[PDB]
């Protein structure tokens, strides 16, 4: 798939909102893939022990791992498709150390979705979100095909 370049500022012009805290989206987003998907806490050996959400809140932990996830999400946004040599280090070791199935990979796409939609509701309208989800699936795809070639396609 290809987005064009209007879809690409749609997502960029968003994904600037989100840079001026990226500490705080990233508790959110990965607090709402937990409570909605609570298996996918069992793969953060650090932080899988917590029980509710106010612990969530309160781990340092956790929120490293956020401001981790979504730097690493931006550099691969803002590269605009031409992402292969960043795509290459994050698809090794989600497959063959991590082991994340493609599934859960949907599952945090969903809960990026959800959290800019409740944060940013004047710039992520429809046309906004149909090009965030769509360079979340061409993230997702590019992956999927890296984990096949890794032998893993999980
Ligand atoms: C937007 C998608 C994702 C991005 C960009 C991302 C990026 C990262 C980065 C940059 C790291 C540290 C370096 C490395 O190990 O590769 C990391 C570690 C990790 N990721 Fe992801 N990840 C994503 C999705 C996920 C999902 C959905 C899960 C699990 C349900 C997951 C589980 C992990 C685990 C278990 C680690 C190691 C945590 C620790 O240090 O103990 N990742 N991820």
């Amino acid at each position: 798939m290809v987005l064009s370049e209007g879809e690409w500022q749609l997502v960029l012009h968003v994904w600037a909102k989100v840079e001026a805290d990226v500490a705080g989206h990233g508790q959110d987003i990965l607090i709402r893939l937990f409570k909605s998907h609570p298996e996918t806490l069992e793969k953060f050996d650090r932080v899988k022990h917590l029980k509710t959400e106010a612990e969530m809140k309160a781990s340092e932990d956790l929120k490293k791992h956020g401001v981790t996830v979504l730097t690493a999400l931006g550099a691969i946004l803002k590269k605009k498709g031409h992402h292969e040599a960043e795509l290459k280090p994050l698809a090794q070791s989600h497959a063959t150390k991590h082991k994340i199935p493609i599934k859960y990979l949907e599952f945090i796409s969903e809960a990026i979705i959800h959290v800019l939609h409740s944060r940013h509701p004047g710039n992520f309208g429809a046309d906004a979100q149909g090009a965030m989800n769509k360079a979340l699936e061409l993230f997702r795809k590019d992956i999927a095909a890296k984990y096949k070639e890794l032998g893993y396609q999980g």
